[PDB]
């Protein structure tokens, strides 16, 4: 648990992390696994939330916005609700005579309530929010710093939405010192409600993002200072035989797992008795992609994580890896054949066989050749 | 062949995209696979057919605010078909915590073509939040195999902004992230504030044109969720036996024999060559592949309905010669070389060179209409 | 005719057609003529519609979109295509004899579709449940009954390339293919995003596009849309500019005694041209081959510029106010090309259309001016171009 | 006149013309003069309209669009209101159906529709539905009328579109690419009735209505209209006329307006002007000819200087103001940071630091960057610098 430990450390130092890398690495997996292993709660709900950003995601659905529920009810977004839940659950365990635990528990029932709030209860929600935000501030900073029952928000594909538009006052408030209990503790007031709001130290944010798409890759340095940035690189050592066996023996603790570790034995013996076939295959593929495009368009290891037989590797190759490589290099046949290091040969057991016709201006072109059986493993052996 | 690989890749990945040039039967094999898999010939209960375009948003697809005077969160097409797949999968799932009457009322509210009344919309929201309270406590090994199979064919999936339309479906569509999967995700939707997760009951078959690169699926993160099947042009369907085997698999009556001799009247005029259209499309696709992209190849649907020589003349002069002149605009040498008539500037040729020559040295050609045996003699030159 | 049979054959075979070519070749003319000759109606409405694509259409104004309908209601309203493709389907279900077809409801749906008044707020949900009953009926019908609906409906989409068709034709990338129409071997019934009600293009309907191919900025670069249409190149025919063909074209509509004047007006024309019936024909030929060699083949001058020419003053006005500005707009400030199109490149300072200016610039460049020639010097200048 | 006769015959033969040329040649004035000579109305209103296309002119404000309008003075709603062209086309068609002798026309309906097209106030919702129903009756009525009735309509309506290229003419027109042709109008041979997108009601251009556009061909950022859009309009070149700037010619043009005793004042003011220009009655004429020929060889033919800048010139200081505020910013706008060419148009190329319009600065940049400064000349030096342009 090393990536687990660095997510655990950089959440307790920066307050919030972003798991970046190429598509196919373990970002969403390590985020969801870390949060269900810290909260001890397998589903989203009270103690943690899972959201996904997109271009149809705005400030009004994230922090607060007007909604006709008629008059305008200032409906809180998901961040305001999880931050208020984190603050109220932290003021549960915070023993103090000024904290009225009867009103704080009523605010926790009003925040936990999955039903839409009645207009008889929305005024109670506003009054208890005013009492909560007039409670803190009068609370000392050394008590507001230590809040035990931590809350987590996983913003998957965080670079998909306009984060500077979605995060409103959260550009300022998400810094660890600008949270509650910190030394530069800052409680700003919100536009649509007028109520003061500040991020508690009880709530952490684990973003994940892919760095392949550069049109949505974040460049706001003032936004990037709020987050730690954990690079989840492609790990081809997960595709070694014993490591792939140990990974696939996670949810396999029955006799069917006995049908698993022999199914790899049919696989890796057919690959040439090499326990490092997929490992060095993805290694050579990623190191050849890194030098012709970038390191952020590397093939992640989750393409070959579900490979159990040779036909599974054939389907992952011809329907997930080769269309991805042909979308990487559109009509650039020399570069994609260099990625498979087939730049010299034009025929034979090859993935792109040369057409026997050259253009009127000297242009040439290739053809996707579907290899099967030992010829396919022989062509994959050439990449290593 | 293609049916078996669609059935195989739809189970291990959960969603497939049939891509390729126009003309190859991607929508055909998607519709045929889904009708042969659901045993119903109309979209509706167990499968839906949609087509993405630029007026698809996240609101019309998953959920969005719509006034009905009360602004309510109207579920889009995917949330209706995903809740329908989840509820219909929770029908046959025998358990003690699943109240079958609420699940059945939710299925009646989901499969209702009439718009829901305000007395039934709140019941719909209550049954939805009961459903999402239910599957948040259900084990993984019971949700892993829901009994029916629901399909959503998204034809021309690349014509809309897919990463904008698939709002929370970038995360949830992965087979290891569906309900009952090894890493089960349940996102929180922004508009309703209600949780949501794609069941393993529901499969997606996208189709995609790859000739147009302005709508190319360049999102590397979104290409990981789908398995990408290339439906290539198959010129071997235009062989004289395969043309009779394909065109008689749609009709069942006596007039199939009227199909037969009309084909034999065709290929006797082409030069007694049973592989005339096959080698014609193969040679033309090799020319297009070497002078333009391989995604601009001519599909076989142009020549599948060719049954006489006049239909081949109409398909040539009104479907693929405007297509070739649109491929190579004012590049007369390249379209001249695609029909391999680069030296032939006169005679029985498709583009006769004008005798007049411009002042800066440029020369132009003229589309010549060939009929009868001269047209077949010009088509024999391409082979 | 010939082009009439071309449009008829390709529209029956394909379902949709696009008459494309240079401006002024009779694409809108042969489209409107074919549609008023098939459906015997001189005015759109019942059996056919005429629309024009441009950048202010969208999917909402063509298929369906949300609109306010009077309190106020947020009502999804069908566009022109959904209205005509429900009208063609419902009119096709009149002559279908079947037990499951409830014609008392189909006739009410036809009355609500052909209702020129806007729908009442108590008559709109009647139309909605009638559409729901219709799409429950059509999905239950066998394919052989929907294969050949009895009438024929036409939608002339003129200047089709001027709008963003891939944005406008939302589901119609899929549905316009004749195998995906109703009763086809591979029929498809999409679900529309705004309403949620299903939709499918009947075989009753026939869309006819016309396209300007002189403009390259709006051309059909979309290859997948070009499968759905047949493509008729409507070339400029200068053989219509002969004296006998002008007498056949111009004296066809006005069948009164004025033909006995009009041919007289033609006899003053070509005798002023040199007693040559092929003056305008070879003039348009030897201009369009110049436009074909120095520009693309589809920036050519259409024959509709010279069809209304009756006297030499009309030819002078058509030359100096319609096609010489057009040639000056083709080759803007490119004098050695527009002068070469009129094949007066070596000529200057005479009976010429572009007189050379006596001044030369500091970089050695020169520019010419437009010279207006009248009388017989203009005809001697036009005789040079031939 | 002759230009008005040319506009009249090309407008009767094509239905719509465009007066195109450089700025300041009087294309708007020629269009307005011809229209007020036709309809005999000094102001727009019933029989003719005047609009200006700008960059933000849209189809929604030209044919029909969802415009906000208040219902019962309480709340705004977006309803489909007709633009300028649809209102003037319905007005022309209804006014032509006034004098049309036919029995199928319900005149007491049609006249009411004319009132609903001529009231200069927003329609109340009680009568806006009446206006919609009368439009539906009108398009049901002309859908059965023969061609011989609708061919000849008795009045003549005009729509002047000043600066027609400054908008997106295809996007603003829309259905008017097809409808504006003389054969595609009402009562024509190939009569066409489109179906508009927003209101969903039919529409067709009457032959009653004519369009006279003006086109500034100097700029070319937004000036490119399509070839099919060139086909609909006749195109009338309005050149700069420097022969309007001769002393007797400028006298007759300035005296064509109403002047009781100020004609002799204009006479003694114009004799004061040309006596300082070297006793040359043709000085402004050949000045504009030399500067326009020198514009034509280096710039486009459409970039010439219009003659109406010098039509108000009566004194020497008026000519100095016109030069230093109306034609030298025009030249500096055409030749932006092209100093040798704009110096060659005035043919003072190489002649620096004299009685010059563009004085060369005596500094030079790090890599040889050069700059010129607009020098203002007053008195005999300005007339001397004007003398060497010729
Ligand atoms: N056991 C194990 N499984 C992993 C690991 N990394 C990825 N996986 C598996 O691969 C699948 C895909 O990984 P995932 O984390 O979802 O990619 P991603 O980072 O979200 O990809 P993207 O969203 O940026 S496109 C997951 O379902 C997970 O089960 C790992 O380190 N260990
Ligand atoms: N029998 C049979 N018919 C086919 C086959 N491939 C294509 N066709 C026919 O050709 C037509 C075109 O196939 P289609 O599915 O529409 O291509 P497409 O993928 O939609 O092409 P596009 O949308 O990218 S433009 C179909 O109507 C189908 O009937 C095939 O393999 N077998
Ligand atoms: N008789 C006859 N008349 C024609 C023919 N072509 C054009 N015309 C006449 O010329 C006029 C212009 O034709 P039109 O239909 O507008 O050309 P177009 O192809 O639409 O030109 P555009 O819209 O791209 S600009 C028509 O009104 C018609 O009367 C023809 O082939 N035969
Ligand atoms: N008497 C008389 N006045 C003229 C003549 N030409 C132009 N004018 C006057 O000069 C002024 C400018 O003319 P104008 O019509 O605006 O030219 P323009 O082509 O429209 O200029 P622009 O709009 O492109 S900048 C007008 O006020 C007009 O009255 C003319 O020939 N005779
Ligand atoms: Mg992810
Ligand atoms: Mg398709
Ligand atoms: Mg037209
Ligand atoms: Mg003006």
């Amino acid at each position: 648990k090393e990536d687990y430990f660095r997510v655990d450390m950089l959440l307790n130092k920066k307050g919030q992390v972003i798991l970046y890398g190429p598509p196919g690495t373990g970002k969403t997996w390590i985020a969801r696994k870390y949060v269900v292993e810290e909260t001890n709660e397998k589903t989203p709900g009270n103690k943690w939330e899972f959201i996904t950003f997109h271009q149809s995601y705005s400030y009004e659905e994230f922090i607060e916005g007007f909604r006709p529920r008629i008059r305008y009810v200032v409906e809180d977004g998901i961040f305001k609700k999880i931050a208020l839940r984190a603050l109220v659950k932290g003021l549960f365990e915070l023993e103090d005579a000024t904290i009225g635990k009867d009103k704080i528990h009523r605010l926790y029932i009003l925040l936990t309530k999955k039903e839409p709030l009645s207009p008889t209860e929305y005024e109670e929600y506003l009054r208890l929010k005013r009492y909560l935000w007039e409670l803190v501030g009068g609370l000392p900073k050394d008590k507001l710093k230590n809040l035990t029952p931590k809350f987590y928000l996983i913003i998957d594909e965080i670079n998909r939405g306009n984060i500077s538009k979605i995060f409103g006052e959260l550009i300022t408030l998400l810094e660890k010192d600008k949270r509650l209990g910190g030394e530069n503790q800052l409680i700003v007031r919100l536009p649509y409600s007028g109520e003061p709001f500040a991020v508690p130290p009880n709530l952490y944010i684990i973003g994940t993002m892919n760095t392949a798409d550069r049109s949505i890759a974040l460049l706001d340095v003032a936004l990037r200072r709020r987050f730690a940035f954990i690079e989840v690189e492609p790990r081809p050592e997960f595709l070694e035989k014993e490591n792939l066996k140990k990974i696939r023996e996670k949810k396999l603790k029955t006799e069917d797992r006995k049908r698993l570790n022999e199914k790899l034995n049919e696989l890796f013996s057919k690959l040439g008795n090499d326990n490092y076939f997929l490992k060095t295959l993805l290694e050579k593929i990623n190191v050849r992609i890194t030098v012709v495009k970038d390191r952020d368009h590397r093939i992640g290891h989750s393409y070959f994580l579900n490979v159990e037989t040779v036909e599974d590797l054939h389907h992952v190759w011809y329907y997930e890896v080769l269309p991805l490589l042909m979308e990487y290099f559109y009509n650039d046949w020399e570069t994609i054949k260099w990625v498979l290091n087939e730049k010299g040969k034009e025929h034979g057991n090859v993935f792109f066989e040369k057409l026997r016709l050259t253009g009127p201006n000297g242009e040439e072109a290739y053809q996707l050749k579907v290899l099967e059986g030992d010829a396919f493993i022989g062509a994959l052996k050439r990449i290593i």
